[PDB]
RNA sequence: CGGGCUUGAGUUCAGUGGCGGCAGGCGGAAUUCGUGGUGUAGCGGUGAAAUGCAUAGAUAUCACGAGGAACUCCGAUGCG
């Protein structure tokens, strides 16, 4: 039971190890999704930009035929890839509104893990 | 030992300044957990993997609720 009229929500989760993106009415619903692991990307090359194209074009295909025509981009986190997936989704057949960058930083709050060796 | 002086020292008055100390209030970003809604094939991680979490319904997303900790930009200087 999901009801998209017309206009959504695209949101991007990137990382430096994978990327899914997942489409949403304005209840935030989501109604598709994918990702570089669901395309088959298992590798180091899960942060690439031809598997976030892939990726945007599986989720943009999944859910054009259910009445989403336009929609609003969320992007959290960083990795190569979002461009990527920001130009398939607006080239197949959704139309993008705005760009919107809701990468999460801290004014200093918890403490990170360590540090690598 | 006795007396004197105002430069040292201290007291007063005025100006200016500060992440200087102790104590009470208030705040937002982020993170964790629980509840509910959408949704399903993976998420996470590495030089590569596995352990791990997931159809008895994860990751992702929206709302409700709860709690602890630290204070981005200013910001390299200043105080003790």
């Amino acid at each position: 039971v999901v009801r998209v009229e017309a206009v959504g929500q695209a949101h991007i989760h990137s990382s430096f190890n994978n990327i899914i993106i997942s489409l949403a009415n304005s209840e935030g619903q989501v109604i598709s999704w994918s990702s570089a692991g669901k395309m088959g990307f298992r590798s180091s090359k899960k942060n690439t930009p031809y598997a976030a194209q892939m990726a945007a074009q599986d989720c943009a295909k999944v859910a054009y035929d259910m009445g989403l025509r336009k929609v609003t981009v969320y992007v959290k986190g960083p990795g190569n890839g979002r461009e990527s997936a920001i130009r398939t989704i607006h080239g197949a057949g959704i139309e993008v509104m705005e760009i919107i960058d809701v990468t999460p930083m801290p004014h200093n709050g918890c403490r990170p893990p360590k540090k690598r060796r």
